[PDB]
């Protein structure tokens, strides 16, 4: 499923992400779309043999078993397969472990270059939230 930004800002508010662990809405709609697209289904290979699943393109190494990325942990005890679902709750469920672990959003690569210490506030500027 492809999210309109609106409709992603407003799932995202439903789970429990705005201002989860001080950051606001607009950082986690800005990371999603740098990261997948909006894309429930995006998934990406790594250099590692890893690959990035779904909305925030959380990572076999640490975070899902998908079953062929070896010595590798399940940390939100999950498929892979069940981050690339239409519905969120999972993505979400594992985000919060995610950004809880030490680092914050810096976890996200595409939140570090291109959201960090912008105005991300634009992001849910005239959604109904
Ligand atoms: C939270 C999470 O698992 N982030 C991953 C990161 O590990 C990976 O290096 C990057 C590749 O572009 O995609 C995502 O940002
Ligand atoms: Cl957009
Ligand atoms: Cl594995
Ligand atoms: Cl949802
Ligand atoms: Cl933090
Ligand atoms: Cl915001
Ligand atoms: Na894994």
């Amino acid at each position: 499923k492809v999210f309109g930004r609106c409709e992603l800002a407003a799932a995202m508010k439903r789970h429990g992400l705005d201002n989860y662990r001080g950051y606001s809405l607009g950082n986690w709609v800005c990371a999603a779309k740098f990261e997948s697209n909006f894309n429930t289904q995006a998934t990406n290979r790594n250099t590692d043999g890893s690959t990035d699943y779904g909305i925030l393109q959380i990572n076999s190494r640490w975070w899902c078993n998908d079953g062929r990325t070896p010595g590798s942990r399940n940390l939100c005890n999950i498929p892979c397969s069940a981050l690339l679902s239409s519905d969120i709750t999972a993505s979400v469920n594992c985000a919060k472990k995610i950004v809880s672990d030490g680092n914050g959003m810096n976890a996200w690569v595409a939140w570090r270059n291109r959201c960090k210490g912008t105005d991300v506030q634009a992001w849910i500027r005239g959604c109904r939230l």
